[PDB]
């Protein structure tokens, strides 16, 4: 089980619920996905070639840059169909509370990416909690020097919800509220 | 398959990080887990031992045992600290809506700990709901001949939430405060 502790928590409440049959199909998804999936060398979203079919599709601003914290963000940006940008999963978030700094979690490859001056927009579209929020402050302050216009997914989600569970009417209405800085 | 939403998203993340070696180990695991997966002999809660690791410490209060709906939320009550008794996982409550009854859930057993056995206080930390309440109620109305003293979890997610949702610091204030009867 080469797996995290509080993960491997929630697969045995899991898996104690679930049919045999079930089970069976997990473990070979387990498998099938050790072998299909991978991370994209440019986003980081899972996908199953080397690069993503947002990415290769050059039918795509990738001028502009959609910053998440997770690939099923990505999926949930998707169901807008208004953007036309491309993304970066960040695969975390800044915790100090998990021990997880910014040189965990995929910030110095998304600067590497504004290197060459091609990159125009960055939006960021981490969740409106603290450690979402904190995220987006220090990348906001990691991108000033350079030239790049850096945005705020406006609120418009909730409290503490989660920006991979909000509907297509809310989403496309907080893409296009964006504030800058 | 068969996992929720953001659990399969870290599991995908660990498989993409081992060996190919070890994920055929943890296929193996996966299976394995489900046949050695149970419900404690004394709390009901998830374990892989005929009789849980906390029922099974002896360092422990087993008088006062506290009442809960669900495994994730012994694990809610454990980030205490302070608490020291044992706990019953009553896997749901009265639900007039879903048609859920006592006899579906894990209210006898609770008795046959009181009667058959020695205890000395029980504390209700179901849910703040009609759901949760009704369930509190049923139970402290079934606990009343026996002499033991029951409380109530007071000042809890104020919603709208679950308990196993909640801050530690809230918990161990709504347990401190825990009133009769
Ligand atoms: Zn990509
Ligand atoms: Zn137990």
């Amino acid at each position: 089980p080469g797996i995290g502790p509080k993960t491997a928590q929630r697969l045995a409440f899991f898996i104690i619920n679930m049919p045999l049959d079930e089970v069976r199909s997990l473990s070979q998804a387990i498998i099938e996905a050790k072998e299909k999936l991978r991370y994209c060398k440019i986003c980081f979203n899972i996908t199953d070639k080397e690069v993503c079919d947002i990415c290769s599709d050059e039918n795509r601003d990738h001028s502009t840059i959609c910053v998440v914290s997770h690939p099923m963000d990505v999926v949930a940006m998707e169901k807008v169909k208004e953007y036309k940008g491309v993304y970066h999963v960040l695969h975390g978030v800044i915790s100090p509370i998990e021990g997880v700094g910014p040189e965990d979690i995929r910030i110095k490859e998304l600067l590497e990416r504004v290197r060459d001056g091609s990159v125009k927009e960055v939006i960021l579209a981490t969740n409106p909690d603290i450690e979402g929020e904190a995220t987006a402050m220090y990348i906001a302050k990691l991108l000033k020097p350079f030239g790049v216009k850096v945005t705020r997914i406006a609120h418009g989600i909730p409290v503490g919800g989660d920006l991979e569970y909000t509907d297509v009417v809310t989403l496309s209405k907080a893409l296009e509220g964006r504030r800058e800085v």
